[PDB]
């Protein structure tokens, strides 16, 4: 009547790259951002609440169109994309010149985790 | 112009972490599980198809009730919730009588990582 336990080592890496492969070929999707130039973006809600509450509070303030829900002006393609795909990476991908625009939007999200790698001690 | 990237160390392990303790606090789950003593265990269905297609199957061939999918009879909470917690921990606890039971139900998933991991060489 004991309970024993057998691991799989490094679960969090075989997880991860199971959910960037979904989001590569867009599989289980549940939430689309579109952006001004009607271009859109789509994600899994789960993976952006891991890192920051930002999205939830879009949902609630921002307007749903044809099941995508339209990306405040701020917040358009040139900073959503690279803090996407941090999400579900823990890299950032980004043009120097866009230091400073990704980390005031990092500080408007209260994404900690992103403000605290853009600090850089 | 050029690319740069800075990186968080250990994603898959923080990013883990974030998910278990929305499984704890039954934060985000978007899928409800129903066996037949009425009981019910909610979940991500994105956990559970980074594992295996077989939720997949069910939700097309079993019953829908209030929103909650019922467990056919093989599949009751004694194999469901040691699977589950082991698509969220990497980890499967169990009592030594339930071996072969967990072992044959991996099998009829196709979970391939947990039979290989039953299996042990």
């Amino acid at each position: 009547g004991e309970v024993k336990s057998v691991k799989v080592d490094n679960w969090g890496v075989f997880f991860l790259q199971k959910l960037q492969n979904f989001f590569n070929k867009t599989d289980y999707c549940d939430l689309t951002l579109q952006f001004r130039d009607n271009s859109q973006l789509k994600v899994h809600r789960l993976v952006l609440s891991a890192c920051t509450d930002y999205f939830n509070v879009l949902e609630q303030t921002c307007e749903i169109v044809d099941d995508a829900l339209i990306m405040p002006n701020e917040f358009q393609a040139d900073v959503v994309v690279p803090i996407v795909n941090f999400m579900y990476t823990g890299t950032l991908e980004f043009e120097l010149k866009m230091y400073g625009k990704l980390l005031r939007t990092a500080k408007e999200m209260n994404m900690t985790v992103l403000l605290k790698l853009l600090e850089a001690h």
